[PDB]
């Protein structure tokens, strides 16, 4: 397989290929989540850089799209995709976001653009720690960000006053 | 002795009392840090919220004059009383506050009146756990607060803008 992982976004290879012009093709779809966004089939020699390429203009529309449907920091339009479970400042009520919604604002792909190196320095912790939050392949056994460091990252992304 | 703790100031009986008019008595100082305020000369029969009571004045005059001096959020002015280090947001030259500065802003005789329970609840964290940032007696020895829980605090306090 080899999925394209970009922020909330993913690209997946079919199982089975195909062949086209006498080449071998693969049919590659667009998922933000569960939501199925675009498929298109795309020769073997390509590589994953020029996939990603391939489906940045849908990815683009998506942007402009979330950014006029959830109009405050600049940023703000991105708590639309966010659940209110990982919004609320009451603390007794709320969840630590998962990875999936952590990649929402972290992450060179996200809608935030910034990097996880460079939320770590905005949370003053370190790298490698900063990636135990998306670390691993267990949700229940996954590092999660506390309940003040979420909040004031998201207020230093310009996504939610922590007000 | 037993000190009377008003948020950062200390309340002071001296070592070795005195008489007055036949009953024993006691010269207090009342200290910001290590700034000696005022003394006074009280009857051994008060209890310590009667020396609360006997200062709270002068107290409340040092606030007024911090207000003024120090003139954004609505509890802006404490910060004039915090040193950079703890207020920048330069991660990597930050330091975490020491106990009396903590006690600047958390505490029902801090200059925010906020309990150490509720600054808590702000933090997501146990009542027990935020007792550790003042605990014990020694400095290098005490438990921390993070660079992101002592922003996040400081804006959910009102005392500074995480922006």
């Amino acid at each position: 397989m080899n999925a394209i992982h970009i922020g909330p976004f993913s690209i997946t290879p079919a199982a089975r290929g195909l062949h086209y012009g006498g080449l071998p093709h693969h049919q590659w779809t667009l998922y933000y989540g569960p939501r199925e966004m675009a498929i298109k089939t795309l020769p073997d020699s390509y590589t994953s850089s020029e996939v990603r390429d391939e489906f940045s203009d849908i990815i683009a529309e998506f942007v402009i799209d979330a950014r006029h449907r959830y109009a405050a920091p600049p940023l703000a339009w991105i708590t639309g995709l966010l659940p209110g479970e990982v919004l609320t400042h009451d603390a007794e009520e709320w969840r630590p976001p998962t990875s999936w919604e952590l990649r929402h604002v972290v992450g060179e792909g996200s809608f935030t653009g910034v990097s996880g190196a460079a939320a770590a320095a905005l949370l003053g912790m370190s790298a490698t720690n900063f990636r135990k939050y998306t670390a691993g392949d267990s949700a229940a056994n996954r590092q999660k960000i506390s309940f003040a460091a979420w909040h004031y990252l998201l207020d230093r992304l310009g996504v939610k006053r922590a007000s």
